[PDB]
């Protein structure tokens, strides 16, 4: 529903390449990380514009 902003950033075990966004609650602000590829959260966005359009 929308508790997945305050999931935490999830990089996972997997040593893939997806740049993603999460909505990080010290800053207040979407940011960048690199996904893994498994095992992440709900906290996880394909575009800053997702990110915000959900979180912000
Ligand atoms: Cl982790
Ligand atoms: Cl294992
Ligand atoms: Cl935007």
């Amino acid at each position: 529903e929308a508790s997945i902003c305050s999931e935490p950033k999830k990089v996972g075990r997997c040593k893939g390449y997806f740049p993603r966004f999460y909505f990080d609650s010290e800053t207040g602000k979407c940011t960048p990380f690199i996904y893994g590829g498994c095992g992440g959260n709900g906290n996880n966005f394909e575009t800053l514009h997702q990110c915000r359009a959900i979180c912000r």
